[PDB]
Order: structure tokens, then C-alpha cells, then sequence
């Protein structure tokens, strides 16, 4: 298996979530595991705030929820950092902001010899007001909805970045800011392990 150890650092709650893994309510300091098989092709990790839930894992979360289950099986509702893994000759994997922001995030190999992505920036104290909602921000193409900034149709091979993407880019210049960011897939050979920290530390 390939093992994420994903763990909360801020002062609030986050329910963390994935596709694959299911959700898990993280208070302050706690982790969840996720082992993924080693054949699997790809995750989609994030954490969702401000969330309800009842005996049942019934309820509802202000970002990122997931059809309003407690243990994701669908996408969660924009806006959410996610963090992103895809293995095949090697693995794959970056902190992408494409489906807006709410909890600052950083993803970690356990091997040493590749890079730790981070987007560590508060991006909601920045959010433009059109793209701000209740706990997050919204990227462009979650608001917008057009081809420019989704990087859809005549704009599907030839991407340019906009106002909005590049205000996402220089909170986090690691993270993917929109569809076709070209500075943010890091790689690295497969057999490591992987660490995601929702409000990573800085120096
Ligand atoms: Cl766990
Ligand atoms: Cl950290």
C-alpha cells in the first residue's frame, strides 16, 4: 500500500475527506491514515469546515461537503484546497487551488529526495469579494463558469492565466492556481510514503 498520514494542524476542526478513503472528523492535533492499494492510479484528499453531524454521519459542511455524509464517497462542494496524487511510471502530485481555497495544506513525501508542495498562505484574508464565500474562495472558473478560466474548449490547449489565477498564484506559488498552471506537479519515484498537514508551519 501507499500510506497518507493526514493531520490537522489549525485551531479549529477540519473533517477531513478522500476520494479514495472516506472522511474522518479531525479536531485540533488528530490524523487519519489512508492506505491506498499500490495499483490505485489516484486520490483526491481535502478538508471540509463548519461542519454537522448526526449519530447516523448525516449533516451538512459549510466548505467541501460530500452529498452531506460524514464518509465521503462523492467530490466535495467548492470551495477546498485539495491535495492531488496520481501514480504511473512514478508518482504524481500537487496542492491545487483549480476548485478554490478554504484550509491552507501541504503535502509532504516521506522520501526526502522530492519536493513537499505546500500552499501555507491565509488565501481567504485576500479572497476577492466576488469569488468569497461563507469559510473559503472560490476559484474563477467556480464562479464564472466560462472557458477562460476553466481552460475548456477554445481554450483547452492554449490557457492563458488571468487576474484571478494569479492572485491564487502568488499567495502559493507551488499550487496549481488553475487548469493548465505549469509550475505545480512535483514527482516522485513510487515506493514512498506521503504526510498532508492542513495548516503546515513556516518559517
Ligand atoms: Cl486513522
Ligand atoms: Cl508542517
Amino acid at each position: 500500500v501507499v500510506k497518507f498520514d493526514i493531520k490537522n494542524q489549525c485551531g479549529y476542526t477540519v473533517w477531513a475527506a478522500g476520494l479514495p478513503g472516506g472522511g474522518k472528523r479531525l479536531d485540533q492535533g488528530q490524523t487519519w491514515t489512508v492506505n491506498l492499494a499500490a495499483g490505485t492510479a489516484s486520490a483526491r484528499f481535502w478538508g471540509r469546515t463548519g461542519c454537522t453531524f448526526d449519530a447516523s454521519g448525516k449533516g451538512s459542511c459549510q466548505t467541501g461537503d460530500c452529498g452531506g455524509q460524514l464518509s465521503c464517497t462523492v467530490s466535495g462542494a467548492v470551495p477546498a484546497t485539495l491535495a492531488e496524487y496520481t501514480q504511473s511510471d512514478q508518482d504524481y502530485y500537487d496542492v491545487s487551488l483549480v476548485d478554490g481555497f478554504n484550509i491552507p495544506l501541504a503535502i509532504q513525501p516521506t522520501n526526502a529526495q522530492c519536493t513537499a508542495p505546500a500552499c501555507k498562505a491565509d488565501i481567504n484574508a485576500v479572497c476577492p469579494s466576488e469569488l468569497k464565500v461563507d469559510g473559503g474562495c472560490n476559484s474563477a472558473c467556480n464562479v464564472f463558469k466560462t472557458d477562460q478560466y476553466c481552460c475548456r474548449n477554445a481554450y483547452v490547449d492554449n490557457c492563458p492565466a488571468t487576474q484571478y489565477s494569479k492572485i491564487f498564484k502568488n499567495q502559493c506559488p507551488q499550487a496549481y492556481s488553475y487548469a493548465k498552471d505549469d509550475t505545480a506537479t512535483f514527482a516522485c519515484a513510487s515506493g514512498t510514503d506521503y504526510s498532508i498537514v492542513f495548516c503546515p508551519h513556516h518559517h
